[PDB]
């Protein structure tokens, strides 16, 4: 059956060369596909790390917010004191005060006047 | 009696002009207190409003922190799904490729089986 | 002779269908992969553009925060100007009172008249 | 004659002692208000610095955000650049495959035609080997 076997191989050749074509096309695709898919995962990473940076820039601006608050609150309190003391310390000045030291200078002047009469 | 009249008169004269001089001072020092009273109130009323300012600043910022908690939690999920689709297609592709790979490995046994039927039928 | 042409043609029919089947088995694979692929890609596209919307959302939360800061600064500035002025007007108005008080030391009038009284009442 | 001289000069000295009393008191008050003015103004100068330090920080943080926002937007350009890139590759894949199929279907030079030919070529060979 040599005639049958010779034409049996000539058919499979027809087949497999055809199928070889389709496979070379799939290899080329895959290779190309996976290459670009790989660098795409890299860029996808940076794009999330840039999502990070912005989201950190806000939390930073949040901290500023509270620091200013505290600062504001510390300044107002320092002023209030300074003022409360000033007021206290004038109240002590009023207690230190003279209208009798006036009576004394007046009394003396009275003595002086009586004498010379 | 004459002398004792004049003693009394000057003592009187001095008392009265004591009260005068002391009222003079009293009136000024009270003018002064009015200025300082008016001052510290004005003063206090601005410290009062600086404190309202600070609280309305707090509340406005407390509300941003909550809004940012929201947008961040969504943005984080949005970020997780993008890596998930990433895993999904790499898999769809790798599968499609093994299937075509396995298809080739399986590929032919019916061709020879037909030739053998045919040859047997030609015999 | 005539039979073998008949079996030959039947054999060619089975071969043809064998080839056509597998060919159609490949292209079902190619079509189901390329349909999946497209479905995800379109999806992932939307889920990419959704990240931007969340990102543009944050730069608006950012500019809002910045806007809050400009107003607290302006107000703080305006408050400090109010207070510096109240204090300045205070100080000034003490200076003003101190001038009117060089009139008071009035005491010299009291002391004159007292003298005159005492003088006349012993001379 | 000497009496009248004694009462004048006694009143004057008594008068400048009264005035001096009032004077000292007023200087004492003045010194307080001075100090308080200093302490006050000191806290105003700090508060003024605090304002401008807050502003400088937030002005810097906003530029960092400007820059990082551009850097972000370029990264979306990159993303959709990979989209098109991948879409093309797959599309050209499918084109390549339909071309391969169209060529494998040519009635004259397809793969069935090459099959039939060799089949007929076997048949002709088998029937002359009998005759």
């Amino acid at each position: 059956k040599a005639s049958f076997k010779a034409s049996n191989q000539k058919i499979e050749q027809i087949w497999k060369t055809q199928q070889e074509e389709i496979q070379k096309l799939n290899n080329e695709y895959s290779q190309q596909f996976m290459n670009v898919l790989q660098q795409w995962e890299l860029d996808i990473q940076k794009f999330e790390e840039q999502g990070e940076k912005l989201s950190n820039l806000f939390r930073q601006q949040q901290k500023i917010f509270q620091q200013s608050r505290i600062v504001q609150s510390q300044r107002m309190k320092a002023i209030k004191q300074i003022h409360e003391q000033f007021i206290k310390s004038l109240e002590d000045v009023e207690k230190n005060n003279t209208q009798s030291e006036l009576k004394k200078e007046m009394a003396m002047l009275q003595k002086k006047v009586m004498m010379e009469t």
